[PDB]
RNA sequence: GGAA
RNA sequence: GGAA
């Protein structure tokens, strides 16, 4: 639930930009309203406006983070913002791209460039699979393909059959074969290590 | 809350149908219950009666509003009839499409049929998003439409994502697709204009 | 929140 | 469940 400290916020952060709506205003209540507040109280505004359909608001709460310091690239986090997008928005497609790009980068960006060793293995499974689910249900095929291949075929992030079933129907029920057919290479080579006699 | 102006204003009204409860003699009793109220005292009385459930009555003290010098097209007004009225119930229902039709009117026979410009741009995005969404849960499809099309996508009055997320969801949840996917491309249309990069 |  |  949301404290005294968050509803006020969101609510705030919407009265301004009640007169102004442009994205420059925007990010300019967005960390006025949300400037300082505390990581928990951030987080749950930012879910409070995405759940309110205020999604570019929920945008602007997280770029607020962002600059933040204890902000840090979550799977779950973005998770949030594919799921809370717009359906049939060319701009907000684009959006959620852009968005599953910044994670990468961002993931990349911390320890690693060389880190020993890796900043994806270790990674939450479970979190990073809701948000590859989550792009796989908006459509975002390429960008569902992006973290699969950054997270668990190139950094070496140990996933579990759930997530491959999940990325092996994504794939190919979104058009993408050739993926969809390597999603089923790496799975045989998990339960040739995995399975018994 | 009531003023002892207003309380005994609907103690009146009551006291008076209770005798004949026509349509004829409701009008009569209402005009003379309700008569020179000051806006505010019959303003309150109106939602008195919607809240005892004598929504008759309060048509009538809608009658007579209008007839009043201070009254205006208020969306939150008509709100709160669409949201106090008997469900299941056809009679109510074609009523309270008449009484969004009532609304449309109203609002374009003020200073509109040319108006430089718009009696809906500079509307009360809130109120106005209140009354449809209110208009989506009693189930009038057509009409939460009829207010969008004449507000929004014919009227130029700019809301936000919580207004489209209604009515999107609103058109997909009462049949109306054709509407539900226009409405998600206007949202298209809008976060193409307010999105970053 | 556009609020049993 | 990686949860209208």
């Amino acid at each position: 639930s949301l404290s005294t400290e968050a509803i006020h916020a969101v609510q705030a952060l919407k009265r301004l930009t009640a007169a102004d709506r442009s994205p420059p205003a925007a990010t300019a209540a967005a960390s006025a309203a949300l400037g300082r507040l505390l990581r928990a109280d951030l987080l749950a505004a930012m879910a409070e406006l995405q759940r309110q359909g205020h999604w570019s608001l929920a945008l602007a709460a997280l770029h607020v983070a962002r600059a933040e310091p204890w902000y840090r690239p979550d799977p779950e986090l973005y998770a949030t913002f594919v799921s809370s997008s717009p359906s049939n928005d060319p701009a907000a497609a684009a959006a959620v791209d852009a968005l599953v790009e910044a994670f990468i980068e961002e993931k990349e960006r911390g320890a690693a460039g060389g880190s020993s060793e890796g900043v994806w293995v270790g990674e939450d499974v479970y979190k990073l699979t809701r948000l590859v689910r989550a792009l796989v249900a908006k459509g975002r095929a390429r960008a569902a393909w992006r973290v699969y291949e950054a997270a668990v075929r190139k950094g070496g992030c140990e996933v579990d059959e759930y997530m491959y079933r999940v990325m092996a129907k994504g794939m190919k029920r979104l058009g993408l074969d050739e993926e969809a057919a390597e999603v089923e290479a790496d799975l045989a080579d998990w339960e040739a290590r995995h399975l018994p006699d």
